[PDB]
């Protein structure tokens, strides 16, 4: 496990000090002309640059409305640890009993998403500004990480999303 | 250089006996909460927003304690592979001046005033505490900088100015020369 940090010190999964990429679900793809993008970015007056008719917006960190990132090159290598010390994040949604159901688990109406906590944490880690589509029972939904809502794409009703860890006690650690 | 990631995958300059470390920011340092296992237990219940730990009202929804930012460090540590410093990004901090141009923090305004604080000072604070509000002096005036709003505000006149953070430009030519 090797990580680098993006422009806001976020942990991410090179011959220049910088790597410019845009997120077209499912992948972060390299820009061509990385040195030219960087030169524009190093000028604080510049918010808009267009290369190949792709409109980059440094204020929103978007290109044609897709998220972009600047990876800093310096790499960090994970220290070998017991997996009991790794945080697992669980994702929940506010159900019709106004209680929390874990994603991939059955609702009070015996409906479940295919997506689960592992799926959502992986996506959230890679792309926090990600809006994504998913199915549950007979319905289609849109999940926004930024708003922490899911929305039925037909009825437009929103439900609240929450992200909290699996509890690991000091007893669990010794065990 | 060894780092941990917080609850939002942010790199933090640092393993610890628990898988989690709960801290609050008392300017200018991150301090350990007492009763970390009890905070974590409450946090792992998604219905819990508010707890009291001794004197402290902790708010998981805002990730604040008595209005100070809090963070949860994940314990897995990452050790930086030492490289040529030409591969490290240097961040410059600017403010929009009265000629509607950018002055670097610590450099002269069009009115011959300068902040004490500079790009190194701001990048260090921003890295440690992005939800930080900072007080600073420039000429005879007192200011507040909000990282979240990317604004400075004269605390007397309430005049706001826009803040921008962009790198020192390093070309592929610069890279080749910097390998002695
Ligand atoms: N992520 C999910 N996983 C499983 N079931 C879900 C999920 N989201 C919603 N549901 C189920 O869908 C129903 C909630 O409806 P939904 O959010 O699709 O909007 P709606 O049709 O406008 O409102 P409602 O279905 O309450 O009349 C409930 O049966 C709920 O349990
Ligand atoms: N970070 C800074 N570093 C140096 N000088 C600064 C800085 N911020 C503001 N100044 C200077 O302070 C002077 C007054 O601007 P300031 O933002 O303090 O608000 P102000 O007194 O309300 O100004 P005005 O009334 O002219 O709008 C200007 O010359 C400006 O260049």
């Amino acid at each position: 496990k090797e990580i680098c940090l993006d422009h806001l010190y976020r942990g991410c999964q090179f011959h220049l000090p910088y790597r410019w990429q845009l997120f077209i679900l499912p992948t972060w793809m390299d820009f061509q002309d990385m040195e030219y993008i960087e030169r524009a970015y190093c000028d604080p007056q510049i918010e808009i640059i267009v290369i190949e008719k792709h409109r980059i917006n440094f204020k929103k960190m978007t290109c044609d409305s897709y998220p972009i990132r600047r990876l800093s090159t310096p790499s960090f290598v994970e220290k070998t640890l017991n997996s009991v010390f790794t945080t697992k994040w669980l994702w929940y949604w506010r159900n019709e009993l106004n209680e929390y159901t874990q994603y991939g688990h059955e609702s009070p109406s015996h409906t479940s998403s295919e997506i689960n906590s592992a799926y959502l944490e992986s996506f959230f880690h890679s792309c926090p500004r990600g809006v994504l589509q998913f199915h549950a029972g007979s319905q289609n939904y849109e999940l926004s990480f930024q708003g922490m809502i899911q929305t039925n794409i037909a009825s437009k009703t929103q439900r609240h999303v929450v992200r909290r860890p699996v509890f690991v006690s000091s007893k669990d650690v010794e065990q």
